[PDB]
């Protein structure tokens, strides 16, 4: 399942919580649309690998997280593996999301 | 001068009032460093060019505005005239800020 971050402690905690495996962070905002149209399948993907965790950023709530990781585009989803930042795109693109997950794990 | 928006009413009471004037709109956050990084370029353009409108709206003070603009990227300029979009781009360019407001008064 997907886990709520709610402070940027709590996103510094995750990332050290995760070991050595693949994070996946969603940064959104509730009031834009392709943000609420991949919410589900963002889901979805946690369920069905279990062996990733899957992390959701509202920018709004988290204004010092969204900055500090420049974030300009919703959503936009940020790849980690130990501590560091390995990938990155923009928009609500199901293949494409689920395709650098497989490259990356 | 740049007038605030702060409400779906003020934004179409805007667009109205401009009669036959080019309306460039900034869509921004507070919280995103491009959008604090071009807004004192943006307020110049408004002394230099006195025969365009220029619009400031907050994403998170209007959402039901952004949201039907279909905005999803943070600086986002959105260009009207006769209350039609005649034109749209998103990233704190300058250059192409003014260039393309040449193009279209």
């Amino acid at each position: 399942m997907v886990k709520q971050i709610e402070s940027k402690t709590a996103f510094q905690e995750a990332l050290d919580a995760a070991g050595d495996k693949l994070v996946v962070v969603d940064f959104s905002a509730t009031w834009c649309g392709p943000c609420k149209m991949i919410k589900p399948f963002f889901h979805s993907l946690s369920e069905k690998y279990s062996n990733v965790i899957f992390l959701e950023v509202d920018v709004n709530d988290c204004q010092d997280v969204a900055s500090e990781c420049e974030v300009k585009c919703m959503p936009t989803f940020q790849f980690f593996k130990k501590g560091q930042k390995v990938g990155e795109f923009s928009g609500a693109n199901k293949e494409k999301l689920e395709a650098t997950i497989n490259e990356l794990v």
